[PDB]
């Protein structure tokens, strides 16, 4: 069952990635904005981004008390156990990790005013 909890995991982390991806892309300005109205947007996918964290953590606790639900079988062993609970820390955090990158591309093209968009 380790190899398919693990599969799952990282089936469903990337899932959630791509999510808020597809979110994020919705979240835009129209070609222009002050500051202040570009920070509204920021916000929001602030929020998002936060909420493909928790996801990601979610589905990574899952995994791991689906790991732990195998100790009842002394057919499995303990340190395949161990060593799939550390696979699935290395997932949340390569997704987390990924998040907040995306977040940090996502509010830089908020933020930043370029010679294209329309000036306020």
């Amino acid at each position: 069952m380790i190899n398919e909890i693990k599969k799952d995991a990282q089936e469903r982390m990337d899932k959630s990635v791509e999510a808020l991806k597809n979110n994020l892309s919705k979240v835009r300005t129209g070609g222009g904005g002050t500051e202040e109205r570009r920070k509204d947007l920021v916000k929001i996918v602030r929020g998002e981004a936060e909420g493909g964290r928790v996801a990601v953590r979610n589905i990574a606790r899952d995994a791991a008390n689906d790991l732990a639900a195998l100790g009842k079988d002394k057919e499995v062993n303990w340190f395949d156990i161990s060593q799939a609970l550390w696979e699935i820390q290395k997932l949340t955090d390569v997704a987390v990790k990924k998040i907040d990158e995306v977040l940090a591309a996502k509010e830089k093209e908020l933020m930043e005013v370029l010679e294209h968009h329309h000036h306020h």
